[PDB]
């Protein structure tokens, strides 16, 4: 129930203008029998430390939920970031990595941040380029040490679509659930970047060249029925599966993960309101599925 | 032929009415040229070093029989677990696996170890929470330091029939390779940690939709003959095919891994005795065929 | 455009008449931005350091050009091979791989070697061991630490023909683009050796079986319409297709890999002449194409 | 003027009946520019995160005064000791510093803790097990990771006297200043451990066979003036001499080392005061004085 | 007679004004054998790749004549430190430190580096702030990673007036041997930061305590003979031994020890023109007295 | 009373005519308790376990008798070192020690080894080598992996006669006692080389301008008697400290360490028998008063 680590730091920055700022901020880890913990970097005045510890609590619930094996973690850094050019939040950010990284509160194995609405994919490339370049440079899993990255950094595609595309999924079964497929996709990422590989990448052609062979095998069937030169054509394809074919790409895999994860999820909180036969209230089903498995 | 590595401990214990105890151990690894090492732990009064030893060879060959890349091991604690209540026994688990970590004899790229009768999955718990939680806190490789812990602690499904399924799998093909379902599900088991994921977890929903394109495009195929609309059936699949489709899990991966690779070792062992052309003895073929791969 | 390190080396070897010689040595990583470096070291005479770094320079735009995420690294020893003896060239390489090993320009995670024309696998085989045996005996993917190896260390099936394939999917598809089949397949055998499991190994049974429920639900849909019993046979798979299933290997996997990767290659660098609009010649497009990328 | 880094923390322990209980604890590292960091551990009910932090500012100006090149911190453990049986003191400490311990809170370079009213040398002693045991293993300086261990276990000569005897060489020269002889001496005590050998244990013997010939050679020049044999007795040592050469030990080193402190401490705060020309106040002439150093 | 390891490097930097520059360094390391290597830092534009090897290797010999147990080594990096502004001076130094050490070429057990003319003690506590917060945070000889380091930061005393003082102590026992008085002391200054404590810190007062004794001991031998009471004052010290006395701090440590320095490798270049009998060359006497003892 | 652990080794060599050969080795660690072990390496067929383990036992009380804070090892490679080309035991060694490194039986802060009369300083040179070049690169107490080094590597002055004038010295004072000796100064040895100085290298010079002090003030107080111009001359040293003074060197200090420690273990082994009241038998005392301490 309480976080098991939080971490409150301050280190100083030299203002843009020459000025003189000490900078603030927090991680709470939750659930370290769930390694890594994964959440996210708020920019914000009102982040305070019991805010940061209420979320890193919910996000390992909601990791729960979908099965993903993450702790919980929260982040927050008391700035208005509207108040800094982009010069010092490079700086803000790459030291309180840093300070983070030293601690033990930032790596592919240990925390993994992930961002925010105040928090982007820039301040993404930043905390990576800084672990990478510190700590981590010859750790192999380096570029897991955050997700939500630049596909050109190791990013993952799918995830501008991933919570919209996961609240569609989770409704089309039917917060703590509806909202995970952020939560998800941030998964696949950290996946992706631990397997060096995108997704798919020695798997598309063979596929395709044995969705072929099956066509191919359901003519010389038929036609060793009726006399023909390839004149019956089971051979083709329908045409939203050809572009299925041609198309195929990471984020096709990241979709039928993110379906199949918001799929199991939704089954097993009915399950969970078929066991005390809750109503139909689905949180507090959703809650007692997740604690139930935490 | 000899092992390479043989780690005798002996270390102290609190009994639980208050008495000294020295506990007793052994871990022989074999052949350092395949890492990391697997094998099982023993717990009997029985075990004694040259048992051991004897043993770690033979997990050698037999993860050679099945191409799993392991060099052989085994421990065995002198003690009849009996004797012992759950609490001391969790200290005698934890306080070994806590000795052979420090030199080296336990690790997910070193040795990773293995239940036998006398040894269960709650020991395999504590000895990866105690590998977890001291020397591999930062090692995002830590749960894969042992085999045929519970699924909530990083197990997998079909874990319990793999031996017997083996066995089976084995025999319909036709010591040494009918035993080696286990030493092959626990090899899947630690490549499951080392993904971080189960299996199929990506690829379910994606095959899914693959098999229905294939089917719904052999009807669009007929129906260009015979004018119609939906009106002949290639659409849906079989009775046994839907029901594989809608309960597609880990242990369909592990199964299908399991019995290719007892199909394979079968066609290799009666490829080995097509060369010497031994006659029905299978036992000398299929040593000579695991001596010729190490 | 510049070599990030260069590393010149000079180490003692007692010649095998009992002679004392020099060994003079480079690696040039290019680009650290992109970890780890992958190249090949040469044993020549004319190996100089402006070659290694020329060379590694034209290996990251190579990769650049196939998505294969590896900066430019490229080694070269100044020996004539044809004067050592096999047990000298041992030591050369063994002490080489250590001198670069502790400074930080060999590692699975830092920088990959291959072989060259004057080098081979049994030269891989040597920095593997080294390596593995020294500076990586804890590391879990020391063995990604070098390509080029033999299967039985960890080597890929299908690496023979990697260029030479390419080279002809390279063209179906219409040096900087031709030659890097190689590049390619270096990279898919660093990740087989990450993931410590060979290509389908789970993979070949599950998929066999699905495609055998699609022909036999292609039966019992055709069976409907028509009163049989196994009568009309959808249910058999073609000749070439019935090859397939029973050959599945690694080296199907890496052929696909290998298309689908210089498929994807040629339609970039068409598009790159479809953007400047350059006529045929594609060089300059692929150089446009893979400075873009990097 | 605020702390670098505090860590708060929560972890469960069974209580001695099989009572569950979560342990609430602390630890603020202030000057991260001065490593290590040193401070004690209280436990209190009356410990607050505030506290230690106001308490590890406190120490790193008290370090500063007397020149220990340390940076301040302090912890605290929310626990009544005395409701606690020294079973669970044990676990409640261990744990705790297993926990500081992963996140680069305690260690000999890092952060090392001393004592406070609240906890002893037993609790030192479990510290030190702990990470000699866990983390510091092969750490040659583990057993630097704690000050204020047992004579057999690293400990140091002349702790107990420490402060009082501080304390009154503060005043023969003449509360941040006064009390700073127990920081100099568990300072010593980290020394002692770092450099493994006892002081004086090599330099006693040296030192008394010079002292000998010293006074062995004034006889002889005064022997060479008026003719004797041995008749005039300069050779002899005075009483109070010869009972500190025959008892020459660690805690006579670690008593001048701590005058000669806090005899330079007091001419550099009264110079504090010879510069502002403050008054009789010392208190801020120290504190004038240890800021100025920080 | 060749250098071990040449590490060439290039990184770049934002100027100041925004111009964007790529910054060429070097360090050779000259003989692994003796370990850390040791050297200073150029900032020129004449610095080339064979001057740093030239002087890499003529530093190896000047530590072996004065006995300092280091190899040689020697960075340059190609700027006119009078063309950027110190802002930018900061960057190149700590990227630059960042990049060898990541490699390897700096370190307190590699390679400690030294100023030059063109290298000041800011560039020392760049470095050494550099190391001790990425590489180094928890290596607890961080601060040993670099020599001629401020007082502050871990400096010794002694260090300005070093070269001046050795070429005096070297000429008073009668340039490879004159100039050797800085690198002794920066000897002695990687020593004092190994060892966490100044020097004479704990002995100061423990001697001066005996020094009293024993005068206080030939007065009550020399008032044994003549009956008086504190009549006979040997108790008293000489005027410039009093002022030893209370004067005595670290760098009268230093002198000594630089002095005893000269003075014994004097004798040894002595007793190398003794054995050859080579003339008043002291030069070639110094060489083959330095290869002699590498 | 038993070993903690015990280390069995078997590893191939290629002997010189080209045979191949299985070498069985041993290291017994005994107390864990005290770190790092310390102990000899015998080379003879009748090296079994039981011995080494034996061996480990009465070196931890040995230890502890002198107060050497060691535990106790001992190491034995079964071969007849007459049989064997200087080649092949450098290998023997070589691999040897590499394969007790990798699990943690040799380094400074874990286990010291020493030579035998079957082991030589040249084998201590290759072990050093072997260590500091592979598992100890960049550690910094690398060379104190092992004791019994020439002096050019790190050796220590009076190791040859340190056991007989140890025999002396504890006669003087008057098998587990008189025979510590070399184990004395083997712990000055580690000492020695965990301080990277030669002891009294700084002392030396600083020493005897105090001696010389003290006899110029012994004459200013004489002559402030009788009225001279240095005419009365308390100045000068005898003859056996002059020629102390002018010779001083490390073996002088390691004597005087030896004679402080032998004659400090001779004081409590005879309290230790006028506590029990033992006899003339000095042994059993021994054994009291080292089984006491540890």
């Amino acid at each position: 129930k309480p976080c098991n680590h939080v971490l409150s730091l301050s280190f100083p920055i030299r203002r843009d203008d020459g000025s003189w700022e000490v900078i603030e901020g927090y991680r709470a880890q939750h659930s370290q029998h769930r390694t890594p913990c994964k959440g996210g970097i708020r920019y914000s005045t009102d982040v305070s430390v019991d805010e940061v510890k209420a979320l890193a609590s919910l996000m390992t619930y909601k990791c729960a939920v979908v099965d993903v094996p993450f702790g919980g973690a929260k982040a927050g850094v008391k700035i208005n970031p509207k108040n800094y050019t982009d010069n010092e939040l490079e700086k803000i950010t790459r030291r309180f990595t840093m300070e983070l990284a030293k601690k033990g509160f930032i790596g592919p194995g240990v925390d993994v941040p992930a961002p925010d609405m105040s928090t982007g994919e820039r301040e993404m490339s930043w905390i990576a380029d800084t672990y990478a370049s510190t700590i981590g440079h010859y750790d192999i899993n380096a570029h897991a040490c955050v997700t939500g990255k630049p596909i050109s950094q190791g990013g993952i595609h799918g995830r501008i679509s991933a919570t919209g595309r996961g609240v569609f999924h989770g409704i089309e079964n039917f917060d703590l659930y509806l909202n995970a497929g952020g939560v998800t996709v941030s998964y696949f990422e950290w996946l992706k970047n631990l397997n060096h590989v995108s997704y798919g990448r020695l798997t598309f052609k063979y596929e395709r060249d044995s969705n072929y062979h099956l066509l191919m095998s359901v003519q010389e069937s038929l036609e060793r029925k009726f006399g023909k030169h390839g004149g019956t054509i089971p051979i083709v394809p329908t045409a939203e599966f050809q572009d299925r074919i041609s198309g195929a790409s990471e984020k096709d895999i990241v979709h039928s993960g993110l379906a199949y994860t918001m799929e199991r999820s939704a089954r097993q909180i009915m399950r969970t309101a078929m066991k005390y036969n809750l109503g139909l209230d689905l949180r507090t089903a959703a809650y007692v599925n997740a604690i139930e498995k935490v």
